[PDB]
DNA sequence: AAAGACTCTT
DNA sequence: AAAGACTCTT
């Protein structure tokens, strides 16, 4: 399937590749820095052509956002527009890890807010997650010598709702937080939500601050009880 | 000086993709986070070359989310550190986000590599740029499409280009003047001094509600001082 | 505008 | 944890 093929390609490319730095048209190479801000960018650029190849193979068109719009890549067959696939690349570093899974006050609450296509046209939302362990200009003949700012990159592909957690991933920027677990748990899909509907309902009614949440719910246990009693 | 040399190097120093150890090149994306990341990596070598030529050591933050991108200083003079931050924006009159107003400018030790008081200068290296799903090999360098048509750069003291309107809301950033590249280069700001720049931002209220009863721009701030703050 | 969209630390 | 640190658009 598109998913299995996508997973295998990312898994493969990541085994046989290491990004060294940026290159100028005159062939000078510039090394990478340690800021995850740098790596997120590097992993997004590194993923682009792979997603595109696998997609094209399966008859899917790919569209990128325009600024501030989810998702990184929108896939769909020309014949079935109403059945889009949204893929977003998330990065974190290292042990348990956690990801910020996007805002909970935009498209999940307002169909056309900050999203490339209306939210209801997407049938799937995948997360490609990259996990890396944190660790002069160069010429082409030196690519092997350039030091990298990371080690042991792991990648996984999973449904957003499946790895979504019950605690916010950011305060002021109101992001959904992922489960806090090991990489294996992400691959296996050992989350907390029972369905994508439960995921969407929980995050659609989550209050922005703990003060507001004290009266409603702060975690999945409390949410289910609140549901049991009539909301 | 270190400043004139840095400025000359910057003007002197076209990135077209990321390169793997195995020689495969991946093109640049249009994404905003992309170019700022690119311009910061491009600047590092320049900064380090010039600094070292002047006896300065360069340090980058170890913890993320700590200002500034580059801290320069001579081990002999530790209270004369210089801060350099790279800022990026695009064109198709520009404007920059110049950092937060609720962190280190209000709290000496907050989100900064060294206490605010040890820095005698805060420079901004501003990059302005006018805005392929395949890989390439080293031999095709000349054919890789770039996502920007031109780039301009400048070095200027932070206070000189600072404006009176916030650069962002929820992320409480200082807004720069809203002018042409030329003005930034020359330093055609609004604040009389760095001391006034600092006072305005240390007392700036977060929301328009809190602000309307105090000050929302330079004139209102000057009146607020007359009134006895 | 002014406010709120788009990974990490303490 | 929850809250608040780190360029663009509505």
């Amino acid at each position: 399937s598109l998913r299995s093929d996508l997973i295998n390609a990312l898994y493969d490319e990541n085994q046989k590749y290491d990004v060294c730095g940026i290159i100028s048209a005159e062939g000078k190479i510039y090394p990478l820095g340690s800021d995850t801000k740098v790596l997120s960018t590097i992993f997004e650029l590194f993923s682009r052509p792979i997603i595109n190849k696998i997609a094209e193979k399966h008859g899917y068109i790919v569209e990128e956002p325009q600024q501030n719009h989810y998702p990184d890549f929108t896939l769909y067959k020309p014949s079935e527009p109403n059945k889009k696939i949204a893929i977003d690349i998330k990065t974190t570093y290292t042990e348990k890890i956690k990801f910020t899974l996007g805002g909970y006050t935009s498209f999940i609450r307002n169909n056309t807010k900050n999203i490339v296509y209306p939210f209801d046209q997407y049938i799937a939302h995948w997360i490609i997650g990259y996990v890396y362990t944190r660790v002069k200009t160069y010429n082409i003949n030196e690519l092997n010598e350039i030091p990298k700012p990371y080690k042991g990159v792991k990648v996984f592909l999973q449904d957003k709702w499946v790895i979504a957690g019950d605690l916010a991933g950011s305060g002021n920027t109101t992001n959904i937080g992922s489960i806090h677990a090991h990489y294996k748990d992400f691959v296996e899909g050992k989350g907390i939500f029972d369905s994508e509907d439960e995921f969407l309902d929980y995050w659609r009614n989550y209050e922005r601050t703990s003060q507001l949440r004290n009266d409603k719910y702060n975690n999945i246990s409390e949410y289910r009880n609140w549901i049991y009693r009539g909301r």
